């Protein structure tokens, strides 16, 4: 019993993290086999990162200009190239601590793991959402750059993330392993902002029924609702609106608790009409969101990595 | 910038994890050198949980009742001692992966990783505290017995907490790695009643440190406060005193910040006074008190966003 905020256990991603240092820029990289993967701003000075051109500061580089640390062991260069907004350089020695992986891209909304690391040591590991702004409420500090975010599905780590950059208002953005940005960001210091947020529905409600897992019930009621009038209301307090495959996600909950999602629907309604009265949910005087349909499944059932 | 409950690295105690099974009874261990910790309640049967008798029930095992199971390899354990409410089993492989560590106790308001776990494999880790009621608010199924908290402080792995029971009230109790529960817990079955739970007040101050930190006052006031009259309104709202180690220990978040202890103490009685009138601090509706002093230096800038 309980319900926390709950990482995947970061071994398996510890035993990639390296030190990259191009010139005075040093940030951390993923080795995996004989590459290791960073940001490809690690090749640009403060000067440079006003308006960089990559192709052609990265022509200008030759393999002993990358510095790859792996503790206290030196990683000898033999290989570099972009993909997209990530530099992937070649190495002599495959990493022998190379789990099973895949590279993959999550939707906003979709939570996961990241491991925050400063000089090619892991410092830190805490769960995350893509918000629908695409940008993360991440912890990061100067050196954080090139942290990781992933999944683990059986043995398998599903990296999904790479940390490039800190927004103005303190929220976090970056890349896929392939490069592409999450959100219409770009690697450059010019003026970017985080849009407008909106608050994951599917996931609020996810939580919610993890609350009557949990013994916590006062918010359910006798009401019953539909999708569009429960959507009239999500877009009111600027909530994503509610999709039929949204529903069909929370069915292994709506089962196991017999609350039927639109009956969840009209409490969580009333929630957002009337507010919390005085008490808490799971400890919490906020609606939480960064918690998956799956993540309530996996932590309520107890599925091990 | 941004603040989130931060776990440590947990792949250092992972390569420890292992299942240790007693006749029907599975949990969790923990392999370091040649010896595997595990709870001494994995000895007990059906009927033994009300009044079970540790030294009658261990005296009648051999060591080959004790499967011990690391990923699919099997241990050989070749010798068994309880000691306090936890068995140790020792086995003929030193565990290759076993970190530089050290057993320490901590007191209530200290904060720690649990790797949650089942069948010696880790499920998840997570950050808590232990309660001034020496319990901790954790997530933990059915199995999850013998899974451990601890601090990572550079390369040394602290082990301060193994898992042994859930409350009724829905908390959890267990022991240091040398067997000896915190709080007024035993390993039985009988009405155990959780102390009532109070707020770790240095915590919530550190908290508040954060909030400055990166760039938050709004909740600061032009009052001061004396130590005791701070105690005497704080007790009222099921805080735990503030002693003289507490002001000590907030120091440095004091200098960092440019607002002395007793200032913040002020700022804190306003906070219990008022509420917060539709506003967050780090992203909160209330206020945090598992964050430690210690905690908030680690990850927090060293440049407040003034
Ligand atoms: C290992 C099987 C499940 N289990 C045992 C448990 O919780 N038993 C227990 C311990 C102390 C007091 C009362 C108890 O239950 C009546 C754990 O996960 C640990």
């Amino acid at each position: 019993s309980g319900f926390r905020k709950m990482a995947f256990p970061s071994g398996k991603v510890e035993g990639c993290m390296v030190q990259v240092t191009c010139g005075t820029t040093t940030l951390n990289g993923l080795w995996l086999d004989d590459v290791v993967y960073c940001p490809r701003h690690v090749i640009c000075t403060s000067e440079d990162m006003l308006n960089p051109n990559y192709e052609d500061l990265l022509i200008r580089k030759s393999n002993h200009n990358f510095l790859v640390q792996a503790g206290n062991v030196q990683l000898r260069v033999i290989g570099h190239s972009m993909q997209n907004c990530v530099l992937k350089l070649k190495v002599d020695t495959a990493n022998p601590k190379t789990p099973k992986y895949k590279f993959v891209r999550i939707q906003p909304g979709q939570t996961f793991s990241v491991l925050a690391c400063y000089n090619g040591s892991p410092s830190g590991v805490y769960q995350c959402a893509m918000r629908p702004n695409f940008t993360i409420k991440g912890s990061f500090l100067n050196g954080s750059c090139g942290s990781v975010g992933f999944n683990i599905d059986y043995d398998c780590v599903s990296f999904c993330y790479m940390h490039h950059m800190e927004l103005p208002t303190g929220v976090h953005a970056g890349t896929d392993l392939e490069g592409n940005f999450y959100g219409p960001f770009v690697d450059r210091q010019t003026a970017q902002a985080a849009g407008t947020d909106t608050t994951i529905t599917v996931n609020v409600l996810a939580w919610l029924y993890a609350a009557v897992i949990n013994g916590d019930r006062w918010f359910l009621n006798r009401f019953t609702t539909t999708l569009n009038d429960f959507n009239l209301v999500a877009m009111k307090y600027n909530y994503e609106p509610l999709t039929q495959d949204h529903v069909d996600i929370l069915g292994p909950l709506s089962a196991q608790t017999g609350i039927a999602v639109l009956d969840m629907c009209a409490s969580l309604k009333e929630l957002l009409q009337n507010g919390m009265n005085g008490r808490t949910i799971l400890g919490s005087a906020l609606l939480e969101d960064e918690f998956t349909p799956f993540d309530v499944v996996r932590q309520c059932s107890g599925v091990t990595f």
